[PDB]
């Protein structure tokens, strides 16, 4: 159902995707069960979500009722940085591989381009909650992503929380074999990100929205914090298109050529949140929805700056 934006290999990312972070086991299945059904072409996964092995098992089981090919799936996932040591990325990855139940991903992606302390504490603290860090760096994990790349075992690298300088450091590496075909960051009305998805596109790269609907079931979300979906200049161009606040936020990413990966595990919504194919905003009401930018972060509760390579205070 959903158009595609083409990657600098040419392959076709689906334009809307499936978010699956803290989709609970007993309901992620189903959700990329009715995605699937709805016309969803496009999972976002990743390790840190533990929840793949779920998502695995529904993939599967529509390949195996003729639901669709694996050919026309378009799969992601990510390395966490507690595995950016060369040998930890290839278990790290058997690992979303075999739970994905896949012979292939379409992408993988460095989740967040600092290192922390390796090995299988996903969430290495100090006493306050600071990250602690790990030596290797985002560039020894991407040595080891593109031996997957030449063995077949993932099709493209791309990257996600990255600044512009992360991405110069990256494709300005002597001897790199593979670029990204993504950079994943949070994007919408909020956060519009010009400059980064500006920067990106002229590099060839494409840009992945996250959090396209203000993530507002994020554990660590206040009263106070701005809300999307119950924004009142939102909901006016919703209601101008008889179309709900979600199908606006979601639509708004399609018509900048960005790909857009909104979760849910409520059937209606999941259905809701693809039916975005039948309506356009009007250039005034992209303009408008534009000026709404105030550089605010959904996903920016974490303590991190102190460690190399922190994306998140660059100007963009
Ligand atoms: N790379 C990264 O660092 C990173 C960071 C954050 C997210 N992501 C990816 O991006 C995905 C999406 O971001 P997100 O999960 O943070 O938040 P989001 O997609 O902006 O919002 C998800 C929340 O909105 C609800 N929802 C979905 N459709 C709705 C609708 N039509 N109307 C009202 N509410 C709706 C969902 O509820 P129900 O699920 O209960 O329906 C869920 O609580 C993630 O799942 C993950 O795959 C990546
Ligand atoms: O994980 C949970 O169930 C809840 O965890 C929290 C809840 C609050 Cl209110 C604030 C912070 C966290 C937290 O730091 N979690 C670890 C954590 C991350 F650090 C991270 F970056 C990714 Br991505 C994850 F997936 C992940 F789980
Ligand atoms: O990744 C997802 O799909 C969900 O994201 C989260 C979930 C939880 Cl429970 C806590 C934090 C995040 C989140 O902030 N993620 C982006 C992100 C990181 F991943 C990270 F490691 C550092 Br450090 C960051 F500062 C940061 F911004």
């Amino acid at each position: 159902m959903a158009t595609f934006v083409e990657l600098s290999t040419k392959a076709k990312m689906p334009i809307v995707g499936l978010g699956t972070w803290k989709s609970p086991l007993g309901k992620v299945k189903e959700a990329v069960k009715v995605a699937i059904d709805a016309g969803y072409r496009h999972i976002d996964c990743a390790y840190v979500y533990q929840n793949e092995h779920e998502v695995g098992e529904a993939i599967q089981e529509k390949i195996q009722e003729k639901a669709v090919k694996r050919e026309d799936l378009f799969i992601v996932s990510k390395l966490w940085p507690t595995f950016f040591e060369r040998p930890l990325v290839r278990k790290a990855f058997e690992k979303t591989l075999k739970d994905l139940k896949l012979s292939y991903l379409d992408v993988y992606l460095i989740h967040w381009p600092q290192g922390f302390k390796s090995g299988d504490d996903l969430f290495p603290r100090d006493d306050k909650g600071n990250a602690i860090g790990g030596k290797a760096t985002f560039l020894d994990a991407w040595e080891a992503m593109e031996e997957l790349v030449d063995e077949g075992l993932v099709k493209a690298l791309g990257v996600s929380n990255f600044s512009h300088f992360q991405i110069e450091k990256l494709l300005n590496k002597p001897g790199l074999k593979y670029k990204p075909v993504t950079n994943q960051v949070e994007c919408h009305p909020y956060l519009t990100q010009e400059k980064l998805i500006q920067y990106c596109h002229s590099k060839g790269i494409t840009v992945t929205a996250y959090s396209p609907l203000g993530s507002p079931d994020r554990p660590w979300a206040k009263p106070e914090d701005p809300s999307l979906l119950e924004d009142p200049k939102i909901k006016e161009i919703a209601a101008k298109h008889k179309k709900t606040a979600a199908q606006v936020l979601i639509r708004f990413h399609i018509q900048r050529n960005v790909i857009v990966i909104p979760k849910s595990v409520t059937p209606a919504r999941i259905v809701e949140n693809i039916q975005v194919f039948d309506f356009k905003l009007s250039d005034e009401e992209m303009a408008t929805i534009l000026s709404f930018n105030r550089n605010w972060r959904a996903c920016n509760l974490l303590q991190s700056s102190h460690l190399e390579d922190y994306p998140f205070n660059a100007e963009y």
